[PDB]
């Protein structure tokens, strides 16, 4: 079938098997568990009972944050960007979670690569679409994170998303770092699953300079972390955790600028199907 940026949407038959990986370190069980748990939280955003239902009783909800309390949900129609803030007293965590559209295949096939300037950092540019969506939802969530952190000032803030939601997560994390001075690398972290590239080289260097931990989990041959194209100027910051095969073969490329050794090693034999499951958790349909 079809390609985007030279990469398949549907996997051929007889793709080269995924090549063995021998810096790059195997994730421990504990690290896998933690990536899994925040992948699960990200998955709940696609549940209509959560947004806009405003309940926390979904399957992955009670599995990963059993004592969760929804503080706020929000939706921007124009790009179908949705999210929530949730607090766990048991885990001492304030969660900021986002998605974009659940129409994944069209979203990738129609995506346009145009940059807008990233105004906090001269020379830095981010995908114009992602940034417009962010500028809609920031009004909804930012005051609420400030308010919860005032009320629970010892809690950490975890920002998580799948797919286009991962783009919102990273933009939120950078905004929180910029404007909420009570947050730093000690108490703020960003986790994503199937995150596309979000900005240019300078944006990526900036993100790395903040020291805010940005985790990019990528599931086997998932196309989405490979768009938009590097050749257009885009570059991933963050540390890639690449699920090659569960339950134990998850490889960490510890460098904070994307490398050739994790999921970029399977390009251009990618798939949209691989975008839909992370650690056995369905991402996109609340299954």
């Amino acid at each position: 079938t079809e390609t985007v940026g030279g990469m398949t949407l549907d996997l051929p038959e007889n793709p080269p098997p995924i090549p063995a990986t021998s810096e790059v370190v195997t994730a421990t069980a504990a690290q896998i568990k933690e990536l899994t748990n925040y992948a699960g939280v990200a998955a709940t955003a696609y549940c209509r009972s959560v947004v806009p239902g405003t309940k926390w009783d979904c399957k992955q909800c009670l599995k990963y944050v059993p004592d969760g309390k929804l503080i706020k949900t929000f939706t921007s129609l124009l790009t179908d960007t949705n999210g929530f803030i949730l607090r766990s007293d048991a885990q001492k965590t304030i969660y900021v979670t986002f998605r974009g559209t659940n129409s994944f295949r069209s979203a990738i096939t129609d995506m346009v690569f145009t940059f807008t300037d990233y105004s906090p950092v001269k020379g830095a540019k981010v995908h114009a679409g992602f940034l417009s969506s962010y500028n809609q939802v920031v009004k909804d969530y930012f005051p609420v994170v400030q308010d919860q952190l005032t009320a629970y000032p010892d809690y950490k803030v975890i920002v998580t998303g799948h797919s286009l939601g991962g783009a919102q997560a990273l933009l939120a994390g950078m905004d929180l770092y910029q404007r909420e001075k009570r947050l730093s690398p000690k108490n703020l972290s960003i986790y994503t699953v199937g995150c596309p590239r979000v900005g240019n080289n300078a944006f990526a260097y900036y993100v790395d300079s903040t020291g805010i931990p940005f985790h990019r989990t990528v599931h086997k041959r998932d196309i989405v972390p490979h768009v938009p194209p590097q050749a257009f100027g885009y570059l991933h910051p963050g540390v890639e955790s690449w699920i090659k095969e569960d339950p134990a073969d998850v490889q960490i490329c510890t460098s904070n600028i994307e490398t050739k050794q994790c999921s970029n090693s399977i390009v251009p034999f990618t798939s949209i199907a691989d975008h839909l499951t992370y650690f056995g958790i369905n991402e996109g349909s609340c299954l």
